[PDB]
């Protein structure tokens, strides 16, 4: 077996966390031993040891610069009575991504044999999700009756306290929150998306909506602005590219018809709503990565951009056939051991990483598939059940597929 | 000509108030002797009037129940020096929809003819996108430096305050805003969208984001839920539909897979940036209806979803061709007028509206259109200039084929 090294595993819920055990077990650990330390971020587990163990999670991947993490459950008021849970825990993904910060980069996994959704994607379409603040570290709650909502700002310095109204109810209640974000943050993501567009040689795109959130958003287009014009600009000149900030909704129509080939740097909560609908655009939720670069440089958070897909999960519980699709799991796996293999030069794990994700291509692209990609070359209603397989059947035909390849080799 | 009654118009700014005119001279007025009152919401006069003229038109449309609106300007940090204004202007169309309160419906507008860049949508998909609060009426602000940022309630009963903590900047500044909503309004969002879907007889969703903003959007959720279960959910049935709650990333997957035929409930923010995906989704900005529905049940106002094309302007004003679509400018008329006819039960008015309308959609399906659309068929790098009409032609055949269709 290849000696792998530290990697931070965080179990999940639910069907992803069905498929993490089958991919650990039959595509990983046959073939590379790690030091893996493992943190169950399941929602039981979550709730035993009060979050804790999410925030332990987090400081290892400090320790040990690579995490790789399996979909989890974010409980609302329904799954507090489904699993009987002490209260509405956090997003275990906002607590990780509040104390590592950075950029999460989404791209979709591409296949030759798979049309899009989406005409005249050609190229690829990489979203930089800011991964601090905003609604993901946001104070809101239910206004109860009639009353005034204000925002108060209060130096550390002399005091120049400011209070601002944000909404007087003159009857009934409603909702309110708070929300922030950083100077020092913002510039790290600027930073990593300079850096992303000049290594891909692809023109960079930020979205915001500063003709509404003027302070705001201005904030974001000021700060990518003047570190552009301070360290970037030459650099971009250099290698026929550019650098352009536009309205949200100007961007997302933009987007839907352009070919491909940009960097997109979007605010935390856009990176999230256009991550899914691009994924789905070039053909699956299942079909994409999500990496967590640091601001280090030398930390990444892998993971799979869906959730932990429920409804499968309903099927699979009523003994229904299911055909979800693991590939954006086991890329969460392959790109946190391939960065693994990048900070220790090791030959044979940065091997066995680009073996693995060649595995998923050459199988999807030889005809074996789950249903979603079955649907998008035939069209859901005209599927059957001969078109793919089922959630285990691919998985069983991707780990004699790895099992040739590194015989081969 | 048909009388048509009392209608509250708004002028607009760049390219769009260009198009606005051609709207008025050639295929409205000519037809239609309406009680037109006119306000210029051009930014060179909502400066003039410090933003006075916005406000007097949204009280206008309250009084007259009819408004159609033209494309305006929200003016950032960098336009304020281009015409260099006393201030950033909020938007026109932030501070007409906040007085008037309601939900703005948004729809594709569909020819034979046009692909789609979303393969699968083949029946519509209507957005139904709350028109108040969140974003729409914030408060935010830069931080200057290290210190606390709190947001505060204080009940009108006299009862006790409650602070909450937002963020303790320690070092360095950044940015903060707070936002709100408010349960009528809330309750007015959710009785428009069951309404709506029962009207068009298709399934409704709504999308939140309540695993990370609990309370803020489970207040949505909640309302929504209550009053599907204590009014709507057994006409539902009836016809075969349903309502479902959706994360909204997991809505904007599965809408842009689907077939379509579903009606959107969106909030504010979510329904202005999906309402453009979808739009050029089937096809081009300009080939969208956008019409805010008040909760009043009787005042409505119709308006262009996409922006000035200033882009068309820059080249408008450096004296070169320009080819854009007037058509959701002319909708925002159409739509207009027809609930005009609606509240007047004026059957020529009605007519008219109509005709107005199936004239745009036979004019495209006959071959002659915008770039845009010559655009979607032949795709942009395959595009001859024998291939469309620029955006006079093209509306000089638009008024050949109403009157056309009047006289006949
Ligand atoms: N990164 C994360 O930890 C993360 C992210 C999002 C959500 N979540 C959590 O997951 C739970 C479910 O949320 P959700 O259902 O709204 O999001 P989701 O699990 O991503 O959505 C599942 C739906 O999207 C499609 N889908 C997603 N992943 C797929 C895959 N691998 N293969 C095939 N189809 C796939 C399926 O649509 P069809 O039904 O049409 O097959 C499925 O029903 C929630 O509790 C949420 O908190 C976690
Ligand atoms: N409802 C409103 O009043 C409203 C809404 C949004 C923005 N705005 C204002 O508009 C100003 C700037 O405009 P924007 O950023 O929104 O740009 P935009 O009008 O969305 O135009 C962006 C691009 O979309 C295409 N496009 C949009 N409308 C079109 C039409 N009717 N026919 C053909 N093509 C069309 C053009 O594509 P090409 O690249 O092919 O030219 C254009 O360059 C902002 O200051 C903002 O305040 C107003």
């Amino acid at each position: 077996k290849i000696q792998g090294g530290s990697v931070v595993e965080m179990q999940g819920d639910e069907m992803t966390r069905i498929i993490w055990e089958l991919i650990k077990e039959k595509l990983i650990l046959p073939y590379v031993e790690l030091d893996l330390h493992s943190y169950d971020l399941g929602i039981e587990n979550r709730d035993a040891t009060n979050d804790q163990v999410t925030k332990d999670a987090a400081e290892a991947i400090k320790k040990y610069n690579v995490g790789v993490k399996c979909a989890t459950i974010t409980p609302d008021e329904k799954r507090v009575e489904e699993f009987k849970l002490k209260q509405m825990w956090k997003s275990p993904n906002g607590t990780i991504r509040n104390i590592l910060g950075g950029t999460v980069f989404r791209e979709a996994i591409i296949c030759k044999n798979i049309p899009r959704l989406v005409t005249g994607w050609v190229k690829p379409i990489i979203i930089g999700r800011h991964a601090y603040g905003d609604q993901y570290r946001a104070t809101d709650f239910v206004v109860p009756g009639p009353g005034k909502v204000e925002i108060t700002y209060t130096p550390k310095d002399g005091t120049q306290k400011v209070t601002y109204m944000v909404h007087d109810f003159e009857e009934g209640g409603g909702v309110a929150m708070g929300m922030y974000n950083q100077d020092k943050s913002i510039e790290d993501f600027a930073h990593s998306s300079f850096q992303m567009a000049l290594s891909k040689g692809w023109p960079l795109y930020l979205s915001t909506k500063n003709t509404i959130l003027k302070k705001y958003d201005g904030r974001f287009k000021d700060i990518f602005q003047e570190i552009y014009d301070k360290k970037y600009k030459s650099q971009f000149e250099a290698q026929k590219i550019c650098y352009e900030h536009r309205l949200i909704d100007d961007m997302v129509a933009q987007a839907m018809k352009s070919e491909g080939g940009f960097i997109w740097a979007c605010k935390n909560y856009d990176g999230d709503v256009q991550s899914d609908s691009v994924a789905q655009g070039y053909g699956s939720l299942g079909m994409m990565t999500s990496v967590l670069i640091c601001p280090d440089g030398k930390t990444v958070e892998a993971e799979a951009a869906h959730g932990t897909v429920t409804r499968h999960y309903r099927m699979y519980q009523k003994g229904q056939e299911t055909s979800t699709n693991p590939i954006a799991s086991i890329f969460a796996w392959s790109r946190g051991l391939a960065h693994r293999a990048k900070l220790d030069n090791n030959t044979e794990l940065s091997f066995f990483a680009k073996a693995l994700e060649d595995v998923c291509i050459e199988t999807i692209e030889a005809g074996f598939m789950t249903k979603d990609l079955a649907a998008c070359i035939k069209g859901l209603p005209n599927v059957q059940r001969s078109d793919y397989l089922n959630t285990f059947e691919f998985m069983d035909k991707l780990g004699e597929n790895l099992k040739a390849k590194l015989a081969q080799a």
